[PDB]
């Protein structure tokens, strides 16, 4: 059984247990018992909580990324950040989110894996992104990459995280977020 | 006759946000917040009736003062947008302003009971200030826009302020004003003007 079978089936399981019964029902035991594994094979990919979390949020985003050379830059932008939106505004990355905002102990245990292998990693990519196209001339930005793809996701999707957060909006897909990517696109980054 | 209402109001905000501080919600009753401001339960019931009253003359309180000082024909408006955004993020990106907000996030029953004025007399009131500012400065020509100047308003908010409280809420920065968002608010003004 290839690795990447055995990951998406630990990244099914800690999300199946996690939408269950939160924190406390993802222990490790119960991500193997789910993921139909053993310890042994079950710490080759993560060695507590922590790393499940970071499994799972990078599950969201690792499939995103893999056009350099688009013929209208702006209309894959719009894509790609739609994409990025719909992975981190979802109903189970709210509740994450929510989870963690509301817990210190969780924070304090699970935030650094959460940071890590979120939203930076997609803005990371997007800089990458963005700075090829804006030296192909396809692209021209004002200031670095790096800000431009901070603030482009920001405009798109902080707003609304902090709505779904308070039940203001339900979460992405219930809400048409594409007329919000296309006027973040247009303002920010024409 | 009487002192300015402006008077009593101040003294119920600071009473109010005193006892969310150190008690949560639960330590912020009618009956406290009218000893903790040194008011009459009648005096109290003239400015708000329920908790949720107060949490709104709370918020209210961190973002009113923001706008009567704003000059209507900046020389500069991009500068004058800095500074009026910065001044935003002040007020809502603050340790008590950020407690509220993971307080509401952490439980069903508070934002049940809480929301709506919270929701009336925050942020959205900063942003409708913002969108009404925004359309003066793209009408008269000194920041010409390409989209509604509500939209812009959302946006720019939503890109400077909201992803910091994000950051706050999570721990991952501390709150304002430990660390300097100028720079922020000035690299998304300039993506617009």
């Amino acid at each position: 059984v290839p690795d990447a079978v055995v990951r998406e089936s630990i990244v099914g399981a800690a999300q199946r247990l996690l939408s269950s019964g939160g924190a406390a029902a993802m222990t490790m035991e119960g991500v193997a018992s789910e993921a139909g594994i053993a310890k042994k094979t079950l710490y080759r990919f993560a060695s507590g909580r922590a790393d499940l979390i970071g499994l799972l949020v990078e599950s969201w985003i690792a499939p995103i990324f893999p056009e350099a050379d688009p013929q209208d830059a702006a209309a894959a932008l719009e894509r790609i950040v739609y994409d990025i939106a719909q992975a981190v505004l979802s109903r189970e990355a709210v509740s994450l989110f929510r989870m963690l905002a509301s817990d210190a102990d969780l924070r304090n245990r699970f935030l650094p894996a959460y940071n890590a292998n979120g939203i930076e990693r997609s803005r990371r990519e997007l800089a990458r992104w963005l700075d090829q196209q804006a030296s192909a001339g396809r692209l021209p930005l004002p200031i670095p990459a790096e800000r431009v793809a901070d603030l482009l996701l920001s405009a798109v999707i902080a707003e609304p995280l902090r709505q779904i957060t308070l039940g203001l909006r339900e979460p992405l897909p219930a809400w048409d977020i594409a007329p919000r990517v296309a006027d973040a696109v247009r303002l920010i980054a024409p």
